[PDB]
């Protein structure tokens, strides 16, 4: 039943007291363990209160597909269509309607929501529920809505937390009330395990056969690691004999059954049925993240959590509060966006946790080599226009540089094409087949004029899945390519960025992209070797320019499966760099 399970959930008794808690208190810091449904049913709870008479409310998740999957069950709970009362926004999928009550978003679209209005009239209540894998774009969140609150107090702030970071957060936020909503033994070892990846095979060899029946999650660093360790199991495996129970081993790198993962993976997982985690506690970690691993093992029963070091390591060579995880990219586009809020001065800024001064000098250095900023640091005009672009500052720039070379009309399409997940279907059986077809695309300068091949084609061909199908091209990405489309051509035409078509000038096109994406170039060493830093980097297999020679590229994404690999290369002329990105490497007249 929907009533039924909605009550089964550990918050449910505590559904009156929140309520009293969020009318009391302003900012109101919420504590509940995973597993409570605090992520879905306090929103509910708000919205039955009458909360949404003269605002909505905003749930801010800490990725993409955890904002879309939280609205969507949401959405069955409240029994509504999705994007009507319950919605979701996210980059280029605005999932709302005027009827919407309850909105579910990522950090990235809300610092966007809060430039347009520093007041968020919109909304009479906004949560963030990021007690893990929170990042800094969340923490300058923090101090906005700190800002916010004393200027608009009807407004009420939820901030959830882990136990560990929750009296910290209390201390921040005026010290406002903790709210509190409520089985493993967790195992370590005598002496510091010399080699973690031998010590951890180890352990899922002996709790295979030597522990009551459960599935056992691991976590490992490495894809090295990874590849070494199902190797090394199949092999025990195989040698232990065909009485012992079957064992299935399956990696992810986002009879009994074994999953291992690496850091990126465990961060967006819900599986059940295990029993058993070993935690080799290296990527070093922190207590609250070892504690939330640990209760990975007591989401379906009880259970048993394997850490690889010495308990003093834990109250020692490990702290409780959480680091947060910056990324390079999204800081130099946080940094814009408050420099578009009249927020410079990032140095007496009111962060919660304080960034390293490098990460923040090399962001206000990437936005200045844009021409974001001036000398001074500075927000100029370009840099006003970029922060109206919902992306990447490297991609805006890209966009409005292709303006100015009268070539906007490939860039919309090429931009929109290096969002996609997956853009070609390949199956083992017909691999070969799949990749003949890739070839007619390819184009002779690279990954994203080959991008551009593509996308033509599929519109002349009506926008076809048999065709889609014919060429073993992913129907779905193409058709999710074309919405991101049709939203950019939009954006471009509201601001002063119209449409301009040049019939593929790939020289004005490849210049377009050396406006932005400069400091990503590389250079072949007698494989390739990054311009900005020196990094050695290598062109993927699957490279449009793979077989061809090309000693001056542009790569838009650095993936590293094994070793550095380049994702969507492009052959370039020094020339375009000196001249189309022009601080950073004016060294000529």
């Amino acid at each position: 039943s929907i009533k039924e399970q909605r009550e089964s959930l550990p918050v449910f008794q505590f559904r009156d007291q929140i309520i009293q808690a969020v009318k009391d208190n302003q900012i109101l810091i919420v504590v509940g363990e995973t597993g409570s449904g605090k992520t879905t049913q306090v929103t509910q709870y708000l919205a039955e209160a009458g909360f949404t008479k003269y605002g909505m409310i905003g749930c801010t998740q800490p990725r993409r597909v955890a904002a879309v999957s939280v609205a969507k069950r949401v959405a069955e709970e409240v029994g509504c269509q999705l994007g009507q009362e319950v919605g979701y926004t996210i980059r280029f999928e605005d999932v709302t309607s005027p009827a919407t009550k309850i909105k579910y978003m990522t950090d990235g679209m809300l610092q966007r929501e809060i430039l347009m209005d520093p007041d968020l009239k919109r909304y009479s209540v906004i949560m963030l529920d990021e007690a893990h894998e929170r990042t800094i774009a969340t923490d300058v969140l923090f101090a906005l809505l700190k800002k916010t609150v004393k200027r608009r107090p009807d407004l009420k702030v939820i901030v959830t937390s882990a136990t560990l970071d929750a009296e910290k957060f209390s201390e921040y936020f005026n010290s406002c009330p903790i709210f509190t909503i409520p089985p493993v033994e967790i195992l370590y070892s005598r002496e510091p395990e010399p080699d973690y990846l031998e010590a951890a095979l180890t352990t899922v060899m002996q709790i295979h056969l030597t522990e009551p029946p459960g599935d056992i999650l691991v976590f490992l660093t490495g894809q090295e690691e990874i590849d070494t360790a199902c190797e090394i199991l199949y092999e025990r495996m195989k040698a232990l004999g065909p009485s012992v129970p079957e064992l299935i081993i399956l990696p992810i790198y986002s009879s009994r059954k074994v999953v291992i993962a690496t850091n990126i993976a465990e961060t967006s997982i819900t599986i059940d049925y295990i029993y058993y985690v070993v935690d080799p506690g290296f990527v070093p970690i922190s207590q609250a993240q070892a504690n939330q691993r640990a209760g990975r093992a007591g989401r379906t029963g009880p259970g048993k959590c394997f850490r690889l070091y010495t308990e003093a390591a834990y109250q020692s060579e490990m702290l409780p509060t959480t680091i947060p995880d910056i990324q390079r990219q999204n800081l130099a586009n946080t940094i814009l966006l408050l420099k578009a809020m009249g927020i410079n001065d990032l140095l007496r800024f009111d962060f919660m946790d304080p960034p390293p001064v490098n990460t923040m000098l090399t962001a206000l250095e990437e936005l200045y080599a844009l021409g974001a900023l001036d000398d001074e640091g500075l927000l100029t005009r370009l840099g006003r226009k970029m922060a109206d672009f919902p992306m990447e500052p490297s991609l805006s720039k890209v966009l409005i540089a292709s303006v100015d070379k009268g070539c906007s009309d490939e860039m919309v399409t090429i931009v929109s094409m290096l969002n996609l997940q997956q853009i070609f279907y390949r199956p083992k059986d017909k691999q070969q087949q799949a990749d003949q077809k890739k070839a007619k695309f390819h184009d002779p300068t690279g990954d994203h004029l080959t991008l551009l091949n593509v996308y033509n084609a599929w519109k002349n061909s009506g926008y076809s899945n048999a065709w889609c199908f014919e060429n073993y091209i992913q129907a779905r990405a193409m058709r999710r390519a074309r919405d991101v489309r049709q939203q950019i051509v939009k954006i471009m035409e509201r601001h002063r960025h119209p449409i301009i078509s040049c019939g593929r000038d790939t020289d004005k096109i490849r210049q377009a992209l050396c406006a932005g994406f400069f400091r990503n170039t590389a250079r072949k060493d007698p494989g390739y070797k990054t311009l900005t830093e020196g990094t050695p980097v290598y062109l993927h297999p699957s490279s449009a320019l793979f077989g061809k020679q090309a000693e001056w590229v542009l790569y838009h994404e650095l993936v590293l499966t094994t070793k550095e690999y380049m994702h969507f290369t492009t052959a370039i002329e020094p020339k375009w760099l000196v001249e189309a990105a022009p601080t950073f490497f004016k060294l000529a007249p």
